[PDB]
DNA sequence: AGTTAATGATGATAGCGGGAGTTATTCTAGTCGCAGGCGACCATTTTGTTTTGTCATTCAGTGCTATACCTGA
């Protein structure tokens, strides 16, 4: 029990939320937690910044949609959180060091 | 001289309703030559869709100060 069961709610919010980005103001409101409700969790249970963890989660979620043989490549990053194509391209290039088409063909 | 009764013919009408099935069957008639337009195939340029590079506006975490509930003197 950390801050009255915030771990059991963060995962549910991440799984049920839409492609809306997750920031301090967005998440803290109806999350049941303060900025400090989440800082201690991100420091202890995860030990990683939010901008990197959210990007990794989006990449792991899109790894299946890229294999689902979808022709609308521009909408894949949009349906999962990336509001722009260039941001998703840079994130994928810095993470996997591979072009988007090279991983989409696989 | 010119006017009323009378003759063969084309001209033309003769029912509202629904009921069905695959589609019926050919008149006999040649070939040889040159020349223009088009169906079809493919290459190329224009435009839409995709990936990549070069400049600023912003949000995490580290750490301290501030406030409230629990255990204690």
């Amino acid at each position: 029990t950390i801050s009255a069961q915030v771990i059991d709610t963060i995962v549910e919010w991440i799984d049920d939320n839409l492609h809306q980005p997750l920031r301090i103001d967005d998440i803290a409101r109806h999350a049941g937690y303060s900025k400090w409700h989440l800082q201690r969790l991100f420091l202890q249970y995860k030990g990683e910044s939010l901008g990197r963890y959210i990007r990794e989660r989006k990449l792991l979620l899109a790894a299946r949609d890229l294999r689902d043989t979808d022709q609308r490549v521009y909408d894949i990053c949009l349906k999962y959180g990336f509001d722009s194509q260039q941001t998703f391209t840079r994130v994928f290039t810095r993470t996997f060091n591979q072009p988007p088409g090279a991983y989409r063909k696989e």
